[PDB]
DNA sequence: CCT
């Protein structure tokens, strides 16, 4: 197995494209109470499958969800697709404001990986545009995960070694 | 700074081409005990300075040291090149069968500045096509080092971001 | 400088 050690008290930041595995990662690895996506944030904003006319909304209430469990001092791992510096900045400082460790795990998958798994989605499905530009800004955020402030950074390079992890939580 | 979180069991490798600056990176942050380095070792096998010959029992010497000051419950500190796979792979054994962590300190600057600083060094000077092969060795190296088994991989990416970092150890 |  590919171990990763995580403080008891963490913000987990999943970054990856659309189709990269994010919130099937997130189911086997953590509690649903402990795992806060945008799709259940949108949808508390919206009766409509994924809205994307509530975005800011729905990142708002992420951001304040979030907070709040880090104020009780509850491991919190935001599934998102996190690509973008913009996005991982508010997170990164929420985690300082209620000192806690961001740590980032990184799905670095091929484009055609994900591609492939979309298409066949039973859920929902995003045009192909979406998911190369995702891609690539996954590809070229690597680089300074941890001058942002993440203090670990953890890169799964393939689907075997996404499927080999397991997480090591320390008191 | 950058923070760098190591355990106080940890066998911390330090990843980086000739004149990257990792002795003075080890005298900086670690105590002279931690520091175990090849050039050390090859100094006990010979007083010949230019002595080719020594350093297989050198690599030797230097990890049966390292394994028992981690049998001690020890941090060491491995200050050698450890650019290639094969020089990492036994001290990643070691540090597990001893149940320590390994974590990578990865010095990656471009070929010029460590080119520069072998030219002004006064110490002792290796060739130019030494340190275009050790930059071109680290490179390769860096995506691969969590599948390795390394459990933190932190990699310095710039003077100056060498110069921020302070370890942070935590028992 | 793991030549
Ligand atoms: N074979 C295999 N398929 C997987 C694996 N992980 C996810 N998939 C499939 O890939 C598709 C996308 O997975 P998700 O976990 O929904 O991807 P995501 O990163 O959350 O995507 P977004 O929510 O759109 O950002 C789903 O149909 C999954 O069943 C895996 O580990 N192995
Ligand atoms: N300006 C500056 N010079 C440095 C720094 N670190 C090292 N140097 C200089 O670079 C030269 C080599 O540094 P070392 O620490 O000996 O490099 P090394 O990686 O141990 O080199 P090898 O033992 O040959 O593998 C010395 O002359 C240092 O004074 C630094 O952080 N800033
Ligand atoms: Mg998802
Ligand atoms: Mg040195």
């Amino acid at each position: 197995s590919m171990k990763l050690t995580i403080p008891e008290l963490s913000l987990v930041v999943l970054i990856g494209s659309s189709g990269s595995g994010k919130s099937t990662f997130a189911k086997k690895h953590f509690k649903p109470t402990e795992v806060i996506s945008s799709d259940f944030c949108r949808g508390l904003m919206s009766d409509d499958e994924n809205d994307q006319t509530v975005t800011g909304a729905a990142f708002d209430v992420l951001h304040y969800i979030v907070s709040k469990r880090l104020q009780l001092g509850k491991l919190t791992v935001v599934d998102a697709t996190n690509v973008q510096e913009s996005a991982r900045k508010p997170l990164i400082e929420i985690a300082k404001d209620y000192h806690c460790f961001p740590v980032a795990v990184v799905f670095n998958l091929p484009e055609k990986v994900c591609q492939e798994r979309n298409k066949n989605r039973t859920d929902r499905q995003v045009e192909e545009y979406v998911i190369r530009k995702h891609t690539q800004q996954m590809k070229k955020s690597i680089k300074g995960l941890q001058r942002e402030g993440f203090r670990y950074v953890y890169i799964l390079n393939s689907p075997e070694e996404v499927e080999e992890v397991v997480f090591e939580r320390q008191p």
